[PDB]
């Protein structure tokens, strides 16, 4: 169990102005800190945020948050469930800003909602420094789905924050799970009414949230084009902190935004080629990502699932690959301890270790 702490700086808020927060389980005698960013899509205008407030309010407000949460997967403290970092200090940061962790805007006279995702991360880090993070050797900023994209948008800012605060010895790293999307053509075309094309949704959200992106990526794409930095293959090469990328090759959220709804019905030639081309494109974007884990499965999210240890690429599990990554960052490849694990087979579930969906 991780225990809730609402932020002492109550100016840093969820969408509705309630205080943001974090869940913490300390492990003193460990100098490893895992800060995990929850996912859960986003909202990008008044109407769709209002809808989200009605039926997904925990993603917009802390008013109903429970006092504890159970750490699962990479957040578990049991070695049996978490071979990788079971003894680390664990932090789960609830996603209550609906902005892919990019926002820097308060609720105000002009703003019905606050979008403070980027500031929530900074404030969590700041308040944790007084709770033991000041003694850290490694801070791994991890996240799934929108939280995985949030890692890509925020890992270098956390590094800069710690450097400016006088902690240059803390090694900041990122683990982005299921947040590496393609701005590809949809299988069928819709107008962005709610299934919005990748690019159109983000372009509107950034203006609505006052969204912020990493500085080097912002300088490349420049004013009006910062939406590009929400796409992993474009933002990743601009980052300086080590980032391990976990991405199913046939991610269900990617297929959803591509208007592919796998019905169980037979798959025709056009859709077969579309799906195979998606896998090949994702694989291609990971070719020069040295720390990656990309199984050929139709699924979504990995790292906080209790059975996250089960999937393997080329016989190596994700917890093992992450351990190999840790070794590779000690102060040349490692015999039998790989970090770059991308399936080459071309169809969902061609890897026998894929999640069953049971
Ligand atoms: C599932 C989710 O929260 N997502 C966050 C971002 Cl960003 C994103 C993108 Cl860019 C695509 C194309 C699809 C899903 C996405
Ligand atoms: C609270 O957070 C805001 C936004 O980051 C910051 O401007 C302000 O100085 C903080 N207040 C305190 C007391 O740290």
């Amino acid at each position: 169990d991780l225990r809730l702490h609402l932020l002492l700086n109550t100016s840093v808020t969820c969408n509705d102005g309630s205080p943001a927060g974090y869940y913490l389980k300390e492990s003193r005698g460990s100098r490893r800190w895992l800060l995990f960013l929850e996912g859960g899509w986003y909202c990008f205008n008044r109407e769709n945020c209002d809808s989200r407030y009605d039926t997904m309010r925990r993603l917009m407000s802390s008013r109903d948050w429970p006092r504890t949460r159970t750490g699962t997967g990479i957040l578990s403290s049991q070695p049996e469930e978490n071979p990788y970092w079971w003894n680390a200090n664990m932090v789960f940061i609830p996603y209550c800003s609906s902005d892919v962790w990019s926002g820097a805007s308060s609720k105000s006279e002009k703003n019905e909602y606050a979008f403070m995702g980027a500031l929530i991360i900074q404030e969590v880090v700041r308040e944790l420094l007084g709770r033991g993070l000041s003694g850290a050797k490694v801070l791994l900023l991890a996240g799934s789905s929108a939280g995985g994209t949030g890692v890509l948008l925020n890992v270098d800012r956390v590094a800069e924050q710690l450097e400016k605060l006088g902690y240059p010895a803390i090694q900041v790293r990122g683990l982005a799970d299921s947040g590496w999307f393609l701005d590809n053509k949809q299988y069928r075309h819709t107008d962005c009414v709610d299934t919005c094309a990748p690019t159109e949704a983000i372009r509107r959200g950034i203006r609505y949230w006052n969204g912020v992106v990493p500085e080097r990526c912002r300088r490349q794409f420049q004013e009006g084009e910062e939406w590009n930095c929400f796409f992993g293959y474009k933002v990743y090469p601009t980052l300086r902190s080590p980032v391990f990328v976990v991405q199913w090759l046939f991610d269900e959220a990617q297929l959803t935004v591509d208007n592919v709804h796998l019905t169980g019905q037979p798959v025709q030639e056009g859709l077969r080629l579309y799906i195979q081309n998606l896998g090949r494109e994702l694989r291609h974007t990971l070719k020069d990502v040295p720390a990656s884990f990309a199984p050929a499965c139709l699924s979504h999210e990995i790292i906080i699932r209790s059975h996250w240890t089960d999937v393997q690429v080329k016989g190596t599990s994700l917890p093992r690959a992450l351990h190999c990554w840790d070794r590779s960052l000690h102060d040349t490849p490692l015999k039998g301890c790989p970090v770059h694990l991308v399936d080459s087979c071309p169809w969902p579930h061609c890897n026998p270790s894929c999640p069953t969906g049971t």
